[PDB]
DNA sequence: ATTTTGACGCT
């Protein structure tokens, strides 16, 4: 009743990049503009495999994991732009430097939490406030929710619909509460639309994004009209929205642990979890899981959106499959200072950027044969950019690993080399 | 023989 919180305090945008390297390599090569096109990493094997599509490219099939040969066999005229490669490995730079520019864009309007590469969750509650105050009781026109659907809505072509669901809305709305819920995610969706208005005038980008009361509701709403658009889950469309919403798809729950809820429960969506008590959700999933199911399946979750624009690890990392497994000391030796001079690098621009020294240096290898993704992980210290340094560091760490009595065995797979433990320079 | 990352939980 009155005293069941209902997780309606924040406001919380997750803005997401549509096929963001596609539209890095657009900007800078117009030629790929609004055709079917893909990022690959490296072309020698079946062409690469793909990494960002399109959505001209995605209406023929073209998927992220891909190889670029099947791609073809889907989309002839599939265009491709290659990941940079340097000191012979995949080179991320160009998209990093672009995703800085979205962040710091969105860094004008509130505190972010980069969440990947391109996407930051937003807390709004505060800019709504502000703004709420400055329309002084002003109701909300349709255009200035140019790009806005409102999930759930009509009820009772595209751009009609989406239109006829934002009359519907705008014309229930109390715009003299300036406490209603409701209004507070609208006036999110007015500063939304301003913020990925600014982001594409500032670098020619487009985005989607999802306004909700959480973090996990703005990323699944961001997802529903994409692309360049921006999705309104209110409180009050969960029930419905959650009745047919597969358990996987809801972050967190893409792998196991979603998998475990469907087949121990016995359900599929995920509004059937709301009739579980809480200890019930605790006994089977742990007492933190259990209390976030219970909270999550109505719409509630209290992950808060940490201040934070850059980047706790920078890592540097390079598979060797089969026949390319390092099995020679050179060898290892050569790729552990070319990722080392790579990482050292980044950690000299992220030193004079961002005003901070990594202190740990953290070693992972993968052996042939292993079954995991990573077979050690060692951690030692950092404390000079230096990559020589560092790579005899990362050998001298790893190199009990090798049973031969010149020689490397089992045959490594995966090298990795990640500075972590930041502090302020 | 999708690869290259990065956050975060568990013990
Ligand atoms: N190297 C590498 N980069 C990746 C990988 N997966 C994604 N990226 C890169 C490429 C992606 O562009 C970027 C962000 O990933 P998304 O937001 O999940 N997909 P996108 O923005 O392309 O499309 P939309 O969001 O509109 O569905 O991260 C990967 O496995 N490896
Ligand atoms: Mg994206
Ligand atoms: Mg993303």
């Amino acid at each position: 009743g009155p005293h069941m919180a209902t997780g309606q305090d924040r406001v919380v945008a997750l803005v997401d990049m549509d096929c963001f390297f596609v539209q890095v390599e657009q900007r800078q090569n117009p030629h790929l503009r609004n055709k079917p096109c893909a990022v690959v990493q490296y072309k020698s094997w079946k062409g690469g495999g793909i990494i960002a599509v399109s959505y001209e490219a995605r209406a023929f099939g073209v998927t992220r994991s891909m190889w670029a040969d099947d791609a073809k066999k889907l989309c002839p005229d599939l265009l491709l732009a290659q990941v940079r490669e340097s000191r012979g490995k995949a080179n991320l730079t160009k998209y990093r430097e672009a995703s800085v520019e979205v962040m710091e864009i969105m860094s004008r309007f509130a505190v972010i939490e980069r969440a990947s590469i391109d996407e930051a969750y937003v807390d709004l509650t505060s800019a709504v406030q502000e703004r709420l105050q400055k329309l002084q009781g002003q109701p909300i026109s349709a255009d200035l929710l140019p790009s806005t659907y409102i999930e759930g809505l009509p009820q009772g072509q595209k751009e009609g619909m989406r239109k006829q669901g934002l009359f519907q809305w705008l014309d229930s709305l109390q715009i003299d509460n300036l406490t209603s819920p409701d209004l507070q995610l609208t006036v999110g969706a007015v500063i939304v639309e301003e913020m990925r208005a600014a982001i594409e005038r500032e670098t020619g980008f487009q985005c989607s994004a999802g306004i909700s009361h959480n973090k996990v509701l703005a990323k699944l709403a961001c997802g529903l009209n994409k692309p360049n658009r921006q999705t309104l889950v209110s409180h009050g469309s969960v029930p419905q929205l959650f009745s047919q919403m597969p358990i996987r798809k809801i972050r967190s729950l893409g792998g196991k642990l979603g998998a475990s809820v469907i087949e121990i429960l016995g359900i599929e969506y995920m509004g059937e979890l709301t009739q579980f008590t809480e200890s019930q959700l605790q006994s089977h999933f742990g007492e933190k899981n259990g209390s976030w199911l219970y909270a999550m399946c109505r719409g509630i979750e209290h992950d808060p959106v940490k201040p934070r624009q850059l980047p706790k690890t920078i890592g540097c990392s390079k598979n060797f499959p089969g026949k390319t497994a390092l099995a020679t000391r050179e060898q290892v030796q050569w790729w552990l200072l070319q990722l080392a001079q790579e990482l050292e690098e980044r950690l000299t621009k992220d030193r004079n950027d961002n005003d901070r020294v990594a202190t740990q240096l953290v070693v992972s290898i993968r052996v042939q044969g292993d079954k995991r993704l990573s077979s050690l992980r060692r951690c030692c210290a950092l404390t000079r950019y230096d990559a020589h340094k560092m790579s005899h560091d990362a050998f001298t760490v790893i190199k009990n690993c090798n049973t031969s009595g010149t020689e490397w065995s089992p045959p490594l797979t995966m090298l990795f080399l990640c500075a972590t433990k930041f502090s302020a320079s």
